[PDB]
């Protein structure tokens, strides 16, 4: 990090189209990532990047326990959030976003999302006037075939970014496999 001081083609929210049947508990449970593209993604010039786990659970009030995990000092160890539904259910941004000191806005928008087909999102994070934006690629399991894949990529372009910002989803060794 602390490296892209520049931001591409940022666009708002309101550039990424929302999953037309959304509904609190067919985005729960877990998914992985199979791909990830954003001028904030760490596309050095292989893939930085490595699979994580965003695993939303719903509480009483479809604010989302999500459990994320990473490798974190020199093991593994997840680190759980809240994904609170924005102005509109599709919209994420977090439990805990609402008392940002430098966050502008945060709001995920998932293009698609499906119980057993795969999920499209586009994350805009803006901070002191920087705006950080990617395009994830998330599977229902660790066997998303390559079509869904090429998909996320493709759909990447459409805000704007290129491929040199889009790294694919590295087969992690170490604890992520929920």
């Amino acid at each position: 990090q602390d490296s892209t001081q520049n931001l591409i083609p940022a666009p708002p929210l309101i550039s990424v189209p929302l999953q037309p049947g959304f509904w609190t508990e067919r985005f729960q449970g877990r998914w992985f990532v199979v791909g990830l593209a954003g001028n904030a993604v760490q596309k050095e010039r292989q893939s930085r990047f490595t699979m994580y786990s965003t695993i939303y659970e719903l509480q009483e009030d479809n604010s989302y326990n999500v459990t994320s995990i990473l490798v974190r000092g020199q093991g593994c160890r997840y680190w759980i959030r809240t994904f609170v539904p924005s102005s509109r259910p599709g919209q994420f941004t977090l439990g805990n976003i609402h008392s940002y000191p430098q966050i502008q806005s945060y709001d995920v928008q998932v293009a698609d999302t499906d119980y057993d087909q795969f999920a499209m999102v586009f994350f805009q994070k803006t901070s002191e006037n920087k705006q950080y934006f990617k395009v994830t690629l998330y599977g229902r399991t660790k066997g998303l075939s390559d079509e869904l894949k090429e998909r996320f990529v493709s759909f990447a372009k459409s805000l704007g970014l290129k491929d040199n910002n889009i790294v694919f989803s590295v087969p992690t060794d170490q604890c992520i496999d929920n």
